[PDB]
């Protein structure tokens, strides 16, 4: 119960970290089961836009998704939309970026209408190590939105 709480997203958000292999280490349970486990994602710089090109294992099954991502607003502001398209059926929407060291790892959020909330976390390397994983805690420990003991971290075996 209860709205979507309000977000604060970060002020110093680098676009042109926007590109290459980014994995998705660790996610709400809700999050990897509507879309995958083993998820990585290669983001490839077009124009304004940014491609995305996405693979997971969906209820069993592999599957590349594909989608487009612009900045909404002031790109600093982490606030981005993506399309994502999966099986011939296209969705869109807005999330928003919780965190970034704009180098290692980005925290995305959303959240919808009671209300539903999912959380991603997605590092340049498979394991969040060192520098990243320091970070990262910080930021849980003092989060407002995340359910640290909610997260689920990906095995890559
Ligand atoms: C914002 C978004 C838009 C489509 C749908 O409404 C679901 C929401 C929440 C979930 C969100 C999609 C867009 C998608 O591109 C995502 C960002 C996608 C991911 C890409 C990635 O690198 O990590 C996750 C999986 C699902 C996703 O995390």
């Amino acid at each position: 119960d209860g709205a979507c709480p309000e977000v604060k997203p970060v002020d110093n958000f680098d676009w042109s970290q926007y590109h290459g292999k980014w994995w998705q280490v660790a996610a709400y349970p809700d999050h990897i089961t509507k879309y995958g486990k083993c998820g990585w994602a290669e983001y490839t710089p077009e124009g304004k836009s940014v491609k995305v090109s996405r693979y997971s294992v969906i209820h069993g099954k592999e599957y590349f998704s594909e989608g487009t991502a612009y900045p909404v607003g002031d790109s600093k502001i982490g606030k981005i939309y993506h399309s994502y398209t999966i099986g011939g059926v296209t969705q869109e929407g807005v999330f928003n970026v919780l965190s970034t060291d704009n180098k290692n790892y980005i925290i995305g959020y959303f959240c919808s209408y009671g209300h539903m909330d999912l959380v991603w976390v997605l590092s340049r390397s498979m394991v969040l190590t060192g520098e990243a994983k320091t970070a990262v805690e910080n930021y849980l420990i003092g989060s407002p939105v995340v359910d640290s003991q909610k997260l689920v971290y990906s095995d890559f075996s």
